């Protein structure tokens, strides 16, 4: 369906993020049968929203729980909301939600990183209290967007396994809200900026609408009406403009009016005049040779999970700004939109990514019981549904982020195994369909190191080359000397194979803060520094390398294992954001360069 | 008396350092009355020598023990030792030892950092076993060289307090040995190298001798006899030579022969042709403008105490060599001679220091019960004995180290309070007497920051200016900005006051390895780096500054207190010798310079 980011004019919101809700586990899965949502959850306790449920209670049994949990809370609908449109919206519900307003089932959602909403006017009465009950599921299976497998034990209980690193946080991770609309209402919008050698340029509106006529007006930074359009379906305004750029990120505001003889609906959609596409081995934003810096990130932090948080947000960006990141990627799931609004506002370049992670079964590291399906693409394991579920996941992200100028690229998935058979048959359609959803931006699929330049059957189908590489770490462990060869050899081997522009979307080594070594070896701070030094030395000797993003901005939490010391320790910063000695090395390189500019194959 | 470093030709040793001795505490102090040394200590256990007794057992009760402890062990005297001179030697016994060979009291010593020996021939029989019993005392009082105070509690037990930082380790910290001499024997030697504008030069022998005639011969590096002298009392040989220098440290060997008609005694005394003295604001070794780098060190390490250790020794020097130290100081006590032999051999410059530390009562940091004597120099507190005990401590160090070329300076004490009254009356005699013991080297007394350039009543009496300064740390805590002013202001204020050459013998900040901060504040690694940066920026803007030695090479152990987090954390390295991020900053500065060379008031 249609997603529009709420803002506040002929519409206003009660955020329900007001944190404390009633909470409970349903270890018997008797909750739907016993119709829990008709009265107050019993045996509950306070929980905060937004945040993951897992770590709020310091309890392993809750942390590793799998199945359904219940959220409940009450809330007076504002008196002024008349006969108006009342709309309940969740920015995310991690993995799956079902919603009961008093007794009315109003909503259902699968996907954990994108919004869903419903018109609730008929079971609500403005000026009165209404119960809100949410049922939340955190289970993953094969047609799910990260896939996974729930093993039920003989003894009654579930237990989740899956194929990615990062830990399976679940819950209401983002803002909920009740919001208000006129019965005339904008409900969809799309916008495209074309650029021309940097002198002048044009933007297209298209806009689905609740019944009404659209006056479309584009405003200055200073609110001077410099673009006007008529029509409820389409326009193009060719004004000679001020562009969205990386150092600075200028933005226009396109108000959107939908009219009836009774009503009016007014919408400001921030807009960045920017063009994105690839030319040969170059990446082009406003027809310029960019160079990417920054990291893969996660939504992870002590206590809250992947739960959204303003302070955290403000601090991390301060940190990225300081250290010279111009860009980052939404590692392995759609992030809360606020990050993107900030990126636009601040001109930060974003490779936007779907939750399609862990399609891979070789990854890995198993001393344990094998199964585990034999064929990756099978009706058993990655199947028809799964391509369809996956398709739907790509719609939504694009539905949400097409209008965010900061997004210069889409990412279809991260590290799928492309050595098994259906791997090109699975990936070709979605690659086509992606561009049929948005042809304004290039599209990639992020590449695991064992589908290497001679074995990977999928890369031509995409526009840019996104590599995750560990050459001294998982292989050649500890050996910078031979690691540098393999890496360059393999970067050159990609350059000729595909003659595409190359970005390393993951390069990094586990490092324990405070571990220091005169022998400069694995897990030491010094080693991280030497290893990043080297990867760097090597992108300076390759023309096709136009992007660099460090494995992890900060240490995050993982599934429990032998290869993870209390989590992934590959952060430049610790989880509480204290900088490892490598923050200061990246500091120099990233602020020493010219903005958006590769070195002189040296410096 | 006379000290000569054993080496092995007409003399040979059984080191008795063979570690495991029998050990016990004497909590009743009934040990001498009950004549423990007549039979095997009872209720004993194995202990290793050399090492401190305190930490070998992981026991707090033994670690904090005060009083007498007993060492005992047996050892066959070598058959070949005939009617020869048999000589028992201890390189150190920390604080005080008394020694019983079977029942014969052979020895007594107060001082913990210098050798003492005795002729044991008459109570020993070559080819047989003999008991060795040592009584060791670790108590400090006012006439002791570090001074201190033992409070006996009402309940029966002692408890030591004292006035220095470093922890009161005690025990047999260095090699013991039985050694052999002919009845003709060299027993004393002294040597002085004069240098002349770098073309040619002369060395004086003087030598006390067991009865016999001395042939004195100086050899090449390659054992070619290039200097010869006759006389059992004095010579000078003027040969045109190859000098002892800091980068490289060349050495000659002067054999020493003492003759009888029955016997011959042969002694090689390594000799470095080098001149040391001050000229104006310059420090001169072989008439050159030196610049000092390196640290204050301690004899401290996990498990062993201040006990000597070859591996430790080899590793630390590797570390100093790597990081650019050309020099160091024997912080607050005479070190094991092996360090000095190594320094000569490797050309490393050494400010040699006595155990005279803690003369100061203002230092400090007391929330607790005051007393504590009112007048520092009094018959109560630092008194006539104390100047005499102190005098004796200076003899011995000079007795031991006069022949070590690596020692370019003597240090009389460290951080005494010179604001109370007797402070110039106490210090003037020893300053005079020092030069009457060795006029070949300059002499200093190390200066605490609160006897500052306007208040310190003692500095003219010495040759070089040795300052310990903490300007952002103990005062101006955390404030590099104002700390830099005070420091420079106070360095200039010294330069004019005395127009002597200045060395900072202590500059450093407590730093926890692994503590990282974006705010670059106290106890963080980054702070240490900024603070050392700054002290440095400031010696580059002062002409009189010709020496820099970092507070601590590595973290050491201290007395328990509120200001010490498991010890002094001011090491560039942790106690297990892992480098803090500041090892790499000092690295650059120390190897970036020209050898022995201050920068161009810049670089
Ligand atoms: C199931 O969730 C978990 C749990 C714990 C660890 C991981 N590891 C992950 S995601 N990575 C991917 C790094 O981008 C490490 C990894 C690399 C790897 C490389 C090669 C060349 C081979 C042959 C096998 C490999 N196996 C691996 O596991 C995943
Ligand atoms: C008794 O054994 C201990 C136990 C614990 C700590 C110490 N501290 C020592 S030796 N230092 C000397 C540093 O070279 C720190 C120290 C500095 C200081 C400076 C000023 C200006 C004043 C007024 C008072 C001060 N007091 C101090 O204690 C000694």
């Amino acid at each position: 369906s249609h997603m529009l980011r709420p803002v506040e004019t002929p519409t206003r919101e009660i955020k329900k993020l007001d944190g404390l809700w009633a909470f409970s586990l349903d270890r018997e899965n008797c909750g739907i049968d016993q119709r829990w949502w008709e009265s107050a959850l019993q045996e509950s306790r306070a929980i905060a929203v937004p945040g993951s449920f897992n770590d709020q209670f310091a309890d392993a049994d809750i942390r590793n729980y799998a199945g359904n949990v219940w959220y409940q809370r009450e809330v007076f609908i504002p008196k002024g909301w008349a006969g108006q449109r009342i709309v309940l919206r969740f920015d995310a519900v991690t993995h799956y939600g079902k919603v009961w307003v008093n007794n009315q089932e109003v909503m259902e959602h699968q996907g954990g990183y994108t919004p869903f909403e419903a018109d609730v006017t008929p079971y609500v009465i403005a000026g009165k209290s209404v119960r809100i009950t949410v049922c939340v599921n955190n289970e993953l299976n094969w047609q799910t967007i990260p896939p996974g497998m729930v093993i039920t034990d003989e003894n009654g209980k579930k237990k989740q396994s899956y194929f990615h690193d990062f830990f399976n946080y679940a819950g209401i991770h983002r803002s909920v809200m009740l919001y208000t609309t006129p019965n005339t209402w904008v409900d969809d919008i799309t916008v495209v900026t074309h650029v021309a050698q940097d002198c002048n340029h044009a933007s297209v509106d298209w806009q689905v609408v609740a019944n009404g006529d659209v006056s479309v007006e584009l405003r200055d930074a200073d609110q001077q009406v410099v673009a006007t359009g008529q029509g409820t379906s389409g326009t193009l305004q060719v004004v000679n403009p001020h562009l969205w750029q990386p150092g600075e990120g200028y933005l226009y505001e396109l108000c959107v009016t939908a009219k009836s003889q009774t009503e009016c609906d007014i919408y400001p959609l921030r807009v960045g005049i920017r063009s994105v596409a690839v030319k040969g081995e170059q990446f082009l934003i406003n027809h310029k040779p960019f160079y990417f810096t920054g990291f893969g990130r996660h939504e992870d932090a002590d206590l809250r999970g992947k739960g959204f948080d303003n302070v955290l947000m403000v601090h991390d960006h301060a940190l990225m700004d300081w250290i010279g990141a111009n860009s980052y990627r939404t590692s392995h799931y759609p992030y809360a939109e606020e990050m993107l609004d900030w990126a636009d506002e601040h001109g930060i370049v974003v490779i936007d990514e779907t939750a399609a992670v862990g399609f891979n079964l070789s990854l890995g590291i198993g001393f344990e019981a094998g199964n585990k399906p034999k064929e990756l693409y099978s009706e058993e394991a990655v199947n028809g549904e799964t391509q369809q579920a996956h398709l739907q996941a790509i719609k939504e992200l694009i539905a949400r982020d097409k209008n965010h100028p900061s997004v210069v690229m889409w990412s279809i998935a991260n590290e799928p195994d492309t050595r098994p058979q259906g791997a090109r048959e699975y990936f070709a359609p979605l690659a086509e369909a992606t561009r049929k959803l948005d042809p304004t931006r290039p599209i990639t699929c992020v590449n695991v190191m064992f589908c290497d330049a001679h074995t990977d059957t999928i890369s031509d189908l995409f526009d840019v080359l996104c590599l995750n590489r560990y050459y001294g770490w998982y292989v050649q462990s500890g050996d910078l000397e031979t690691a540098e060869k393999v890496l360059e050899k393999e970067l050159l081997a990609w350059q000729e194979k595909l003659h595409q522009p190359i970005i390393i979307t993951e390069y990094g080594v586990d490092t324990l803060a405070g571990l220091h070594s005169m022998y400069t070896d694995m897990w030491s701070e010094e080693y991280q520094c030497a290893w990043l030094d080297m990867y760097h030395r090597v992108f300076d000797r390759v023309s096709a390398v136009v992007g660099e993003q460090v494995w992890n901005f900060a240490d995050f939490a993982t599934s429990q294992g032998i290869l993870r010391v209390g989590g992934n320790k590959k952060g430049i910063f610790t989880r509480d954001r204290k900088p490892k000695s490598a923050a200061f090395l990246l500091q120099k390189r990233w602020t020493g360069m010219n903005f958006g500019e590769k070195p002189q194959q040296g410096g």
